[PDB]
């Protein structure tokens, strides 16, 4: 899609005096398009090494530095990854549209021991810092566990958090995860990740990113999903595809998300950056190319496998 | 009713600097009534998508602006809902008086795994912010689950934001709700529902919304609620309406709850957005003709079948 | 009995500035007497509306401007209540010294399921502006429960909270009711009371009230008291006489307590508000006879039964 | 022993405006000697009214003024107290060193139950205040249960505590009693009091106040207490002769913690005010003598019994 | 090795009024090498009195100073140790680079009793105004137990302490010990080794101390270790040799660590501290001459033997 400035709808705690800074931002995050391209780099902390490093992993992610080089040479709306993996990396590659991911747990605490909680790393003003010294952050990312027994820090933190936001006119992305005792098997259940779209809503994300809900008799995934992107309302709703899939697979999960579910973009961590960064590169151009540019599965798949190449200025 | 302004009793904790935005503000929230009609918007955390897609419920409803048509086509006195849901869609609908829900939890937990907690979703000052860029926020809104374990955070919460909110003369209401492992088959006890109204009042409310109490072998449920309006002083109290019954019924109920019970007015969340907007602003007409200009039941019950339109009598 | 400005002892932590005051708050709180005669209006929250409407109970209590009608129209030292209960009448009630309860909880949760703990339910900063606005705030109230496994949160808001009271020329009431798992049996023990008497000391309170001690087989309650009282050293320790008696032994407990016990005082709640007006309005008078005007048992009595009158001037 | 204030080591988080003030607090607090003799009166919280009042315990210590007496007219080098306590008396008894215990728990909880917690009662802004208004407040207390499941809580605060205790030039003095289920047996253990010794250095203590080590086979309670003085580098270490025992035997075992076990002075709570006024002030004095100015123990008992004086000058 | 200034990554987390302080506290500590030597002094609290009395332990260490005398007759990069213990003695030993550990526990309260928690025992400010006082503090360590049931509380002060470090030109170093139930037998296991040191780069460490991991069937212990220094990136990982072993495996050990296993320097404590003063001064030496100068492991152990004597190459840090 395309959009215009005067299309950017500002929500009302958006103060005047950071209003056009919010449609700098959302324009850019959106690469003026409306649609989210998220490339995912929190899972350094999120899963340790193990996204990173062994079997069927490419050797060039075992250097950070591998995550952006994939955001400079690809094409991506932002990058999203904790403070200081940003701090030491971003004045060699200023040219990203950078999402401070505000919070980030381990994975060594199972549920089964104790309920999930993902703590705010630093204040905001570390970012705005980090911002006023030259760094292109363009919004802030926070995870929710929706029914852990945690859950009422993390709203508390996130509430605040989109407020203060918004005071700065950065845009914010809302990872909702409902995970716990709880949860257990309805992790993935149609009315799960709905309601988790909603609350995004409700707390005030500009962006909700979800897990694709499981297809049921009724209804494919990408149809749950449609529930899910209407009950977020103004608050855009980003999807992932699998991670295991061949890449023609993958594309097309994205097209139904897309098309059928309602979803205003996607969020993609390791099924790029555990590629060769030719290959990662590639498949950012074809996910981009569907998520900002409307290519058809095909046309998206020769982008992927290098037949055509694909560029922002067209 | 009616009341004009100096009719509006000022609490000692509303400052003088803030006297005339607090006397705004109630006016505004009554409809210049004393009388307070709150249309509840705030279900999309508490009960998740539950209330707003599903078997019985209007397809209309899974939009959230289904709930800003509603408030802006329909007669209320206040919506409340949480800031964010409030700050996504308020500048393309102005016109409506807005009570930021101060916090919210989800309903994954039950209390027989965990009590319930709420927690204050942000300061005040993103409020005012918002406020200050143009939004007619009027009030404040927060939930107490009186006899959980995790009570004393709610009570603490609530009591410096009663005192932040005259400060700056928002009005508050209370939603208090006394839920936990201690409280289980006493939840609508009429002893309870008292004790909560009157909880409400030496936190400094200006309204306490609570659950109608179950009827006894000596009083209806109406009856008892008197004992609540009571204990809760000059602390307005809200009731709600039964979610399943009949419409005649639901108007019956609220009329009882006003002149028998002794509630200042009502709140209605799903039983109004769960219908199609065409219904549902027949509805909130209906409620605020008992509520805010003293309808009987059988013009009530006209107002929502369509044989009869309702508007606003006096406005300031 | 009687006391001058200058018989008032300021302790060392009430600032320059604020000293007079603090002279001014003792005097109106004591009534120039240098005894408190405390009017408990905090129990809306403590026992919910279990004191307030039911059998045995004046119909007339069941609306809370009941209190402020008593307090106004009766005789008392001060009037013990929440933030938000002044608030809402103290303009129609404005010749009444308050006592603002900083903490509250209910009694839904008992100890045997947890523990008690009350929170502050708000900054000293809220109840300034109250007094700034009007109000006739003369102190500050506060329940500890020592020996409550959340005992450290309590002693710890306490512990500021005497501080900035003084340091606003503010007068402070502890209520130390030890309550918990750890106490139990020993609730009401000679030790206890005593114990619970010597931590308002050491937290700086101008007064602390206490539950009387059993009588044992050596000492009457009374004289149990005078161990209690000599262990608060320079705060003045109040007690409370049985919720359930005839207003004759009501009466003579109070006496008791204060000519054996060194009792500085008395806190009434129920006893007092429970009853129509016009009965509850005597024997307030009746009380502060006892504590205020050091009226025998007899000619209190005669007060409480309308045979006399009494007011404070004369 | 005796200092002039030269010889005083002002520690680097004393600031340069707070210089001569650390300097003159701990001149008065180890009054002019470099030992430290504090006076203990904060057990009225700790051990609510049962070091106050019962058998064995003289009737004047029932009344909390008993311990204002005390400590102005006997000897002594500092009398730590809570800060209310203090506030309702320091007034009409302005010569004394006071230090401000910070924090205080009750002991009905036992250690079986629940970890022990001692939560610091108000902020250093409060102390700074009464200062402010007159009052000799030299430095600060706090209590450390190391071991307990609340340990964190305290090291959190006594940290922050020291840091901003040194930025205003008071001196600080850490209790540090290792208790908790983790603990049990091993209170008492050499190990366990050096441990201690060596953390409130970490932590920047001027002295720091621990229970006399037990004896072992190899060595004393004293010779013990060498390794927890050594331990405690540039910190003071004071201790505590046995409760309510005999006077030689209590100001032999004071003697032996000095010289043998190299303690920088004492800390005594009970066993002053549980006596008499007079006899407590004699003790006071008693102790004093060797603390503050060497006297072998038959010396000082002579100062105990009245037989001799005991005074600063 | 040898760096100059030019040659200093100053991440952009390190404000524009702040750079030329940040670089120069990473000459100081680095010796002006790139290379970090840390002398580890906080163990007082972590083990309380155990590493500093006992049999085997020179009776020297049971007196505080001998770590200040280490620091200032050796050769080290910076001395680590709490606030309270370089406010007791600095003023004596001003000469020394200076970190100062922010958090500490004891070792009490063992992991089946409950999961560890380390706090933050004071505020940045409390160092600040240490610093502004004359001491030379060039940054600030802390540790973080992942996988502990109190991990959340320790992720969020160590992110907020990077943060206002950097802020203020000081370096950061972070001690990351998965420990807790959770963890158990895998806390030495290579891949628990890359993901502690991968944190510590994500929260904006200059540079990590981890454990050295155990050798596998595949590769040695450094040959793992390879792997964590990969996954630290622009995060320098510092490890450890074995405190047990004799000087020459030790030394061994460290020099495996930087060249194959890719560490950008070493911590070292107890190995140290336990000698007497001569010996400690000849180990620190030793360690230093392999680190910041290159040395051979059998030059290096002519240092500790007293054979030859070792100084610094360059001081263009001042």
């Amino acid at each position: 899609p395309k959009i215009t400035r005067d299309q950017v709808k500002v929500p009302a705690d958006v103060l005047a005096d950071a209003r056009e800074t919010y449609i700098d931002n959302y324009m850019k995050a959106t690469q003026g398009t409306g649609r989210l391209m998220l490339f995912a780099c929190d899972q350094k902390v999120e899963h340790l090494n193990g996204d990173f490093y062994g079997e069927g992993i490419d050797i060039s992610d075992s250097d950070p530095e591998h995550l952006f080089k994939i955001a400079d040479q690809g094409v991506c709306g932002v990058m999203a990854g904790q403070r200081g993996l940003i701090a030491r990396y971003a004045a060699d590659y200023p040219n990203v549209n950078y999402l401070v991911k505000m919070n980030s747990k381990t994975n060594l605490v199972k549920t089964a021991q104790d309920d999930p909680y993902s703590p705010q790393l630093h204040d905001i003003e570390a970012v705005l810092a980090m911002r006023d010294n030259g760094v292109n952050v363009v919004g802030l990312g926070y995870t929710l566990y929706l029914g852990s027994e945690y859950e009422a820090t993390m709203l508390a933190e996130a509430g605040q958090l989109v407020a203060q936001a918004h005071e700065e006119g950065l845009i914010v992305v809302l990872w909702i995860y409902p995970r716990g005792k709880a949860v257990g098997k309805d992790e993935k259940a149609p009315t799960t990740i709905a309601g988790a779209a909603g609350v995004a809503l409700c707390l005030g994300a500009d962006f909700v990113k979800v897990n694709p809900p499981v297809a049921t008799e009724d209804k494919t995934s990408a149809e749950n999903l449609a529930v899910a992107s209407a009950a977020a309302g103004r608050t855009g709703l980003v999807c992932a595809g699998g991670s295991t899939v061949e890449a023609k697979v993958f594309l097309q999960q994205l097209h139904d998300q897309i098309y059928i579910g309602g979803a205003s973009g996607n969020a993609t961590g390791r099924n790029i950056h555990q590629r060769s960064l030719d290959e990662a590169v590639r498949l950012t151009k074809a996910i981009s190319a569907i998520t900002l540019a409307d290519y058809d599965v095909d046309r998206a798949l020769a982008v992927f496998n290098g037949e055509e190449d694909f560029a922002l200025h067209h």
